[PDB]
């Protein structure tokens, strides 16, 4: 036994089935301006930092110990 | 036994079924302006910070120990 | 036994079924202005901070120990 996830189906138009998952949606991110200024200083961002990841994801830029400055 | 998640179906138009999951939706994020100024200073953001992740996600930029400055 | 989540169905147009889950929705986030100014200083944001996550999510930018400055 121990099926742990089962999605049966016989007919049906445009049926949706979401079992144990993670869904994330965003929209538009407009920025209108006339002057953008960024000043930054960093000195110590990692001193033996361990990091793990298993079955992860994101809809953008991925980084560890970053000084991006201006992202998008 | 121990099925833990079961979604049966026979017919039906546009049926939706959401078992143990995480859903997150956002909208638009307009910003209108004429001058954007950012000044930043960082000195110590990680000194042995452990971090784990399993089956995670996000709809944007992912980072650990960041000084983004201006995101979007 | 121990099914723990069961959603049966026979017919039906546009039927929705939400078992043990987490749903989060937001709307629009307009900001209208003529001058945006941000000054920031940070000195110590993590000194051995452990962090875990399992089956999490969000509809935006994810970060740990951040100095974002101006998000969106």
């Amino acid at each position: 036994g121990d099926l742990r996830n089962v999605t049966a189906d016989k007919d049906g138009v445009a049926d949706v089935s979401i079992e144990d998952s993670v869904i994330s949606l965003s929209g538009d991110h407009c920025i209108i301006g006339r002057t953008l200024v960024v000043h930054e200083k960093a000195d110590d961002l990692g001193k033996g930092g361990n990091e793990e990841s298993t079955k992860t994801g994101n809809a953008g830029s991925r980084l560890a110990c970053g000084v991006i400055g201006i992202a998008q």
